[PDB]
C-alpha cells in the first residue's frame, strides 16, 4: 500500500504545515500538523476543555462506529516550545491520503495549552518520530507510521514540504518525480527517539564550506533552523545591522536586508536554504525588525532542522531495520 497527501502551511509564513487526516467512520477530516519530533497522535475532540477550543474542527469519537476507548490509557506530553496537551485515548481507523491503519490510537485532547487553541488551523498533531517516545501510559503505543509499515510496499515516507507553497507526504514510495539530481542517504541514531543525524557542515552566501559535525534532528514540526552559536553568529554577521534581541528572543535583522543562503552538508551533498527562506517577516505588526529563520539552538540541548532547512529539500525517513535520512535538492 501507498499514501499521498498534500501538506499545505498554516499561514504566509510558513509557521507549520497541515495535512488532511481521515478518523473514525464515517470519515471525520481533520487538519494534523505531521511531526517528525513526536510520536502521538492527539487531536482536538469532544472532551476537550471547551473554553480551550477556538475555531477548530473536533474529532468526536461518540459518531464513529470505529472507536473504541482504550480503557485506562491517558496521555500528556510537553514540546520544546513550551507548548502541552494531554487525555485519554481511543483507537480508531485513520487514513492519510488513501493509506489505512486500523486500530490507530487517536489520543483525545482532555486539555490543551494557550498556544494551541490560539492557532484555529491545527487540529492536532500527528507524530512521525518513533514510537519510544510515545507518551501513553500504562500501554505505550505506535505511531501512524509504524503502524502501516508493514503493509507499505517501502517502509519509508517523505516530505516535500513547500516555501509559501503547498507540498506532499508520501508513505510507502519515494516519488522520482519530485527531486533533482540524487538522494543523498546518511545515517540515523534512534537512541533518542528522534530522526537524528550529523550534517557534515555549512557554508554562508557563496563562502567557503566549514567541514564540521553538527548532530541534530530533522523535525517537521519545528518552525525554525536551531543550530549552534557559533554557526548561528558565522550567518547573521554577513547581515548589516543583524543583532541577537534577548527582548525579542533571538536574531533580528533589518527588514530592508537581503539576507545570504545557508548550505548544510549531507554527506558529500549539499542543501541550499535560499536567503528568503529565513525571513520570518516583521517582529510586530509595521515593524522594521524582521525575524531571523535561523536561530541559535543553545539552551535547546539538541540542533534541529525544522522547516526552515526541510522545506529546501526532498527529505526520505528510512524506516528500515537500520534507518536512514536521505536528502535531495529540488
Amino acid at each position: 500500500s501507498t499514501g499521498s497527501a498534500t501538506t499545505t502551511p498554516i499561514d504566509s509564513l510558513d509557521d507549520a504545515y497541515i495535512t488532511p487526516v481521515q478518523i473514525g467512520t464515517p470519515a471525520q477530516t481533520l487538519n494534523l500538523d505531521f511531526d517528525t519530533g513526536s510520536s502521538d497522535l492527539w487531536v482536538f475532540s469532544s472532551e476537550t476543555t471547551a473554553s480551550e477550543v477556538d475555531g477548530q474542527t473536533i474529532y468526536t469519537p461518540s459518531k464513529s462506529t470505529t472507536a473504541k476507548l482504550l480503557s485506562g490509557a491517558t496521555w500528556s506530553i510537553s514540546y520544546g516550545d513550551g507548548s502541552s496537551s494531554s487525555g485519554d485515548v481511543y483507537t480508531d481507523t485513520v487514513s492519510v491520503g488513501g493509506l489505512t491503519v486500523t486500530g490507530q490510537a487517536v489520543e483525545s485532547a482532555k486539555k490543551v495549552s494557550s498556544s494551541f487553541t490560539e492557532d484555529s488551523t491545527i487540529d492536532g498533531l500527528l507524530g512521525l518520530a518513533f514510537s519510544t517516545l510515545n507518551t501513553v501510559s500504562p500501554t505505550q503505543q505506535k505511531t501512524f507510521f509504524d503502524n502501516a509499515k508493514a503493509s507499505l510496499d517501502s517502509p519509508v515516507f517523505t516530505a516535500d514540504l513547500g516555501y509559501h507553497a503547498p507540498g506532499t507526504y508520501n508513505f510507502g514510495f519515494i516519488d522520482t518525480t519530485a527531486y533533482t539530481g540524487s538522494i543523498t542517504y546518511t545515517a540515523v541514531s534512534t537512541k533518542q527517539g528522534f530522526w537524528e543525524w550529523t550534517s557534515t557542515g555549512y557554508a554562508v552566501g557563496s563562502g567557503t564550506f566549514k567541514s564540521t559535525s553538527i548532530d541534530g534532528i530533522a523535525d517537521t514540526g519545528t518552525t525554525l533552523l536551531y543550530l549552534p552559536a557559533t554557526v548561528v553568529s558565522a550567518y547573521w554577521a554577513q547581515v548589516s545591522g543583524a543583532k541577537s534581541s534577548s527582548s525579542v528572543g533571538g536574531y533580528v535583522f533589518p527588514c530592508s536586508a537581503t539576507l545570504p543562503s545557508f548550505t548544510f552538508g549531507v554527506g558529500s551533498a549539499r542543501i541550499v536554504i535560499p536567503g528568503d527562506y529565513i525571513d520570518f517577516g516583521p517582529i510586530s505588526t509595521g515593524s522594521s525588525s524582521c525575524f531571523g529563520g535561523i536561530q541559535s539552538s543553545a539552551g535547546i540541548g539538541i540542533n534541529i532542522f525544522g522547516d526552515v532547512a526541510l522545506k529546501a529539500a526532498f527529505v526520505v525517513f528510512n524506516g528500515a531495520t537500520t534507518p536512514t535520512l536521505g536528502f535531495a535538492s529540488k
